[PDB]
């Protein structure tokens, strides 16, 4: 029944969205933010009262729009503004203290209730008096809370739990028992009552219930002296993994409050405080911490920190950097560092040994954040170089172990390496000049290497990033000695694992021209041979039949060397990739290639299906035919048969260089590993389809076929026809209209590119995949997928440049809805810089895209989706520019680029700038360093320019 009352909301949102395409009304608006409620559908809804707004200032008083938008902050400046230029009025005032007691300003909420206590009407004091006892209870002032519980109606929900907080604090154990289990019934009838139609009050039933549950635990704190622990444990547990934004959480830790102080609480406040500043709520975070301390805002401006509880110091002063303060946060940092180090040494009597170690921790935790901002405030130079690499040695000293102290040392060696690398580029533009360079270079290249490999080892599992800078030291320095030996001894040490991440970059340099990084390489594949032969045979064949001379004999020698260990899994992987090439309406295996028919449980691996961790799926059995997708290339739809009994079915295609492919699905993994581990991208299940990609040669290579998928362009030729509607309709009226479309002005265009949009439907997509679903909640979450599944890709392609992204080049899964791209030719600006119909758009925003969306498509799941995917990109902005860095400077792969003619170094460097434009916000504006929303923004704007679309090519259907 409960999956069986969805259904009927998902059916009238779909009419309910149907009819707004008609006409918006505030009459529907209301009934969409409401019905997309029920839903669970938070953000679909904030699109709605986003659309509201820029549409229907009628609801009017903007405090009463940032009070909808739950921006609070906003709201209550916004009130006093209305009340000041204003009168008393009644409505006003309430609004002006509902923003208070989000805000947790109980000062100002008890302040505004007492000292405005005429309230003439009965209704402004019946509400007045359920907030009055919140703010009563924030302010310990537990006579006020009676006095306004005792005027809260024992029948609500509010007026039977402010009970049984008073007989918490009054010690009335069984008047608080029944209290709880009263207004929980006094909640659950009332999630009935306004059965749909609520704000985050549905959401805000569980922060009920959540707080009822947690104060009968509480109760459990009072007479019977045991649980300390267990209840202490949960209530611990239970908020590392609990998610809810700041005002909620004050409520919470109001309930913990009436057992456990903050001074003995701690962590558990630090935590809370934590959070508020990541969330942007310092002045709240000031004053947790203020408490904690049990010492001034720091009145006292010019006097030194309290070093009583190190923890908090080290919080407010973190506090301190991300408010405004911060070379009054760097100066405390310095001297607090200092002191800590003195209480160390000296107060340590050895029976103290947690405390010494801890006390080092924090300090490790300091001295990161001392260069961390020492790098903020000052930037790279001559003078800041030799101190930040102070402060973090000495970060790496006190934790010994800890990824980001040994990771940001390699980086700031790494950078310092860089700094000069590039400062004698600026040199050379205008003999003891290279020597110094030399001493320079070796003095910053050594550690660098070093603390990237101790930094690898402490992050197996994900270390890509540290692992492809490691093989940028590595390539990119011809090698002098000193170098060599610390690769050699990382080499040694680091796991074989760490390694198969990094293959494709490591055979693109088998024949290395420099005599000592070759060998290295060439020993450590053979290694990478003896254990895991199948990560490598694939590869290492592809590399074996090169022109390229030098290329096929080294890769020849690594094969002979995996033949002592592993011979027919390399003899039989020579033969199915040769047969594979040779095959390269229907193809019958025992015309066209015997040998694969012939073929019966190999131990080859189904092309790259292989990894540890899991059991090794063989090619079993090749099936006897081949479809041959018609095309101008006739690629082959090759179906193999595992050995674990499944079928896998690829895509043989013959002359298209599947390398670029590859990378790309290498760097869409990265970024499917970063949407994992970031907390919200986690919730809304964002990421990435991908699929399988196996060079054979330079001309063809094996792609995994999606299942359940067809192409853009396929659903609407169907649609189109069932209907009986002409297929390429917006074209040929362009064509009637202007036969000499193309040569038009950018203003002659944009008429006749109009006039088409406005005689065509628009819907299509829309339409059809609603008639495509069996139900509609089957439907409504079909969309939900498809929406965030194509901003993912609308944001990650604008940073990796993802040109021609035209109908067949697009795809939809059919069962999730979720969108797929294909076919990875056109990178970074390439597409937009060409000579021929230049693409002006960043990705494609189509007009059949948006309208197959919710209605207040752009402002809904889009954007919001958009920004998150973006800021992920923002932050871990090092990762994704190693990728990139690697198969931009890649040595084969540098031909993608010369092709701006239908040394490169130069053009290399400025593609990859191009992209640290990107993901610091300077992709636009010189000068601007724009935020996430804004440029966000700013890119959907040019995605949508109708003045950009008209100037596509006619086959990227910009009308679709
Ligand atoms: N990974 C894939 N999964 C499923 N179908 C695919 C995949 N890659 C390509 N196709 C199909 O092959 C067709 C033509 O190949 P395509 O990749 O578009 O090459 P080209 O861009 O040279 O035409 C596509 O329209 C699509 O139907
Ligand atoms: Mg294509
Ligand atoms: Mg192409």
């Amino acid at each position: 029944e409960r999956a069986a009352k969805c259904r009927a909301y998902a059916k009238a949102l779909h009419y309910k969205e149907l009819e707004f395409q008609k006409g918006p009304t505030p009459a529907i608006l209301e009934s969409l933010i409401s019905i997309n409620n029920k839903l669970q559908q938070p953000e679909a809804a904030a699109g709605v009262l986003e659309y509201a707004m820029k549409h229907f200032g009628e609801l009017e008083i903007q405090a009463t729009w940032y009070e909808k938008l739950h921006e609070w902050e906003d709201a209550l400046v916004a009130y006093d503004k209305k009340m000041d230029t204003n009168k008393d009025d009644p409505e006003l005032m309430l609004g002006r203290m509902r923003c208070l007691e989000a805000l947790g300003e109980w000062g100002q909420l008890h302040q505004q209730c007492c000292e405005k206590w005429t309230l003439v009407n009965d209704e402004t004091q019946a509400k007045m008096a359920r907030m009055a006892a919140a703010a009563a209870w924030g302010l310990g002032q537990w006579d006020s809370m009676e006095e306004y519980t005792c005027m809260i109606p024992r029948d609500t929900h509010d007026g039977a739990f402010y009970r049984a907080v008073l007989a918490l604090h009054q010690d009335l154990f069984s008047l608080a028992q029944q209290c709880i289990d009263k207004a929980r019934d006094l909640l659950d009838a009332e999630l009935t009552a306004m059965a749909g139609e609520s704000y985050s009050r549905a959401y805000g039933a569980m922060v009920s219930c959540h707080m009822l549950s947690e104060l009968e635990e509480v109760i459990q704190y009072k007479l019977v002296p045991e649980r300390r622990e267990i209840i202490r444990q949960i209530w611990w547990e239970r908020l590392q993994g609990c998610q809810r934004i700041v005002e909620d959480w004050q409520k919470i830790l109001m309930v913990r409050s009436l057992v456990v102080s903050p001074h003995e609480d701690m962590r558990t406040w630090l935590k809370y405080a934590s959070l508020c500043g990541k969330s942007g709520r310092l002045a709240l975070a000031h004053k947790t911490l203020v408490l904690l301390l049990g010492v001034d805002p720091s009145r006292q401006l010019d006097h030194p920190l309290p070093t009583v509880h190190p923890q908090v110091t080290y919080a407010y002063m973190k506090n301190m950097w991300k408010s405004a303060r911060k070379i009054d946060a760097f100066q405390h940092m310095q001297h607090f560092v200092q002191t800590m180090q003195q209480q160390a040494q000296h107060a340590i009597a050895t029976e103290d040994q947690q405390h010494k170690q801890e006390l080092h921790k924090l300090m490790a935790r300091c001295f990161l954040k001392l260069g961390e901002w020492q790098l903020n405030l000052q930037g790279i130079n001559e003078s800041t170089i030799p101190k930040v690499l102070q402060y973090y040695s000495a970060a790496t000293e006190h934790d010994r172990s800890w990824y980001k102290a040994w990771h940001a040392w390699a980086v700031m060696n790494f950078e310092a390496v860089l700094h000069y690398k590039h400062q004698n580029q600026a040199r050379d533009e205008k003999k003891k000049v290279t020597e110094d360079l030399s001493k320079t270079l070796l003095m910053y290249t050594v550690p660098a290497v070093q603390g990237f490999f101790r930094s690898i080892s402490l992050s197996r599992g994900n270390n890509l990033q540290d692992t492809l800078r490691v093989l940028t030291l590595w390539f990119d320095y011809g090698h002098w000695p000193d170098v060599n030996e610390a690769l050699v001894e990382g080499v040694k040490a680091i796991q074989i694992d760490t390694w198969l991440q990094v293959i494709p970059q490591l055979i693109a340099r088998i024949d290395t021209p420099r005599p000592l990084v070759g060998r290295l390489i060439h020993q450590l594949l053979t290694d990478i041979g003896r254990y895991h032969p199948q990560a490598l045979i694939y590869p290492l064949t592809v590399a074996s039949k090169s022109t390229t001379t030098a290329r096929h004999n080294a890769a020849n020698k690594i094969l002979k060397n995996m033949c002592e260990h592993s011979n027919t899994l390399v003899q039989q992987a020579m033969m199915v990739s040769e047969e594979l090439i040779r095959v390269a309406t229907s193809l019958e295996l025992q015309y066209v290639s015997p040998k694969l028919l012939m073929c019966r449980d190999l131990e080859l691996a189904v092309p790259g299906t292989y990894d540890p961790n899991q059991p090794i799926i063989r090619i079993q059995s090749i099936a006897p035919s081949l479809q041959v997708i018609t095309s101008k290339q006739r690629p082959r739809k090759l179906t193999l048969m595992g050995s674990n009994g499944h079928e896998f079915v690829f895509l043989l295609k013959g002359h298209e260089d599947l390398r670029q492919d590859e990378r790309v699905m290498q760097l869409f993994g990265l970024v499917n590993t970063l949407l994992a581990n970031d907390p919200t991208s986690l919730r809304k299940n964002l990421s990435i389809q991908r699929y399988a990609v196996i060079p054979l040669s330079t001309n063809s290579g094996l792609i995994g076929w999606v299942p359940h998928c067809d192409t853009l362009h396929a659903l609407i030729r169907d649609y189109r026809e069932k209907k009986k509607i002409l297929l390429n309709i917006e074209h040929r009226i362009m064509l009637r209209m202007a036969p000499d479309y193309d040569h038009l002005t950018l203003m002659q265009k944009v008429e006749v590119f109009e006039h088409a949009v406005n005689n065509t439907a628009g819907d299509d997509l829309a339409k059809l995949l609603w008639l495509k679903s069996p139900s509609s909640e089957v439907w409504f979450d079909r969309r939900t997928n498809y929406t965030r599944s194509l901003a993912v890709m609308s944001m990650v392609g604008y940073i990796l440049g993802l040109g021609d992204r035209h109908p067949s080049n697009l795809m939809l899964d059919r069962l999730s809805g979720k969108i797929l791209h294909i076919d990875f030719g056109d990178c970074f600006e390439v597409a937009m810089t060409r000579e021929k119909f230049p693409e002006k758009i960043p990705f494609r925003l189509t007009r059949m895209l948006t309208n197959a969306m919710e209605v207040t498509g752009l402002d809904g799941n889009y954007r919001i989706t958009c920004h998150t995917v973006m800021e992920v990109l923002r932050e871990h902005k090092d990762s994704v520019m190693a990728v990139l860095e690697a198969f931009v400077y890649d040595p084969l792969l540098n031909w993608r680029l010369m092709d701006t003619n239908t040394a490169l170094n130069k053009k290399a460097i400025q593609i990859i700038n191009r992209v640290r434009d990107k993901l610091t916000g300077r992709d636009f504006s010189h000068d601007d360093t724009l935020d996430v929303p804004t440029q966000v923004e700013l890119l959907i704007k040019q995605a949508t320019s109708h003045e950009n679309l008209c100037q596509c090519y006619i086959g990227w259907c910009p009308f679709w």
